[PDB]
DNA sequence: TCGGACAAAATGTTCT
DNA sequence: AAGAACATTTTGTCCG
């Protein structure tokens, strides 16, 4: 009930769609806004939680984006 | 070989002891000077390249430690 | 070579 | 729920 669903940290609310934490919404804004292209140096399976959320941007964008995050999620 | 051993990026030289780009060198000095407990978010087998060296700290030092890397390689 | 200082990228928190 | 401004962490380059 206040868990991130991206990383499972303590979720401060809604954010874009989704109940996440404070630094997966401003990672999430930054992503899409952002030009990278993030790469997986696994499998496309690494596990995002609080500790690890730092080591896979690819990973954490797609959870981010499979959770439903949309930017223009207020209209 | 002009190669790093560790992320394959173009080698500036033999640091600690191996053949390493000037990243992968100053990466493993503070990984050793300092604390390295890193938590891998795959398999501890990341693939660690030019891009993705950046994301697993874990697997990069264990592949820093696998090619050789030491401190007192010269003395 | 090795390492300090500087610089940049990437991430996170506070405040409105 | 949203985003600007600041702060920290992590990483990379220069060394007129
Ligand atoms: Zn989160
Ligand atoms: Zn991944
Ligand atoms: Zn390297
Ligand atoms: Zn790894």
């Amino acid at each position: 009930s206040h868990m991130c669903l991206v990383c499972s940290d303590e979720a401060s609310g809604c954010h874009y769609g989704v109940l996440t934490c404070g630094s997966c919404k401003v990672f999430f804004k930054r992503a899409v806004e952002g030009q990278h292209n993030y790469l997986c140096a696994g499998r496309n399976d690494c596990i995002i939680d609080k500790i690890r959320r730092k080591n896979c941007p690819a990973c954490r964008y797609r959870k981010c984006l499979q959770a439903g995050m949309n930017l223009e999620a207020r209209k």
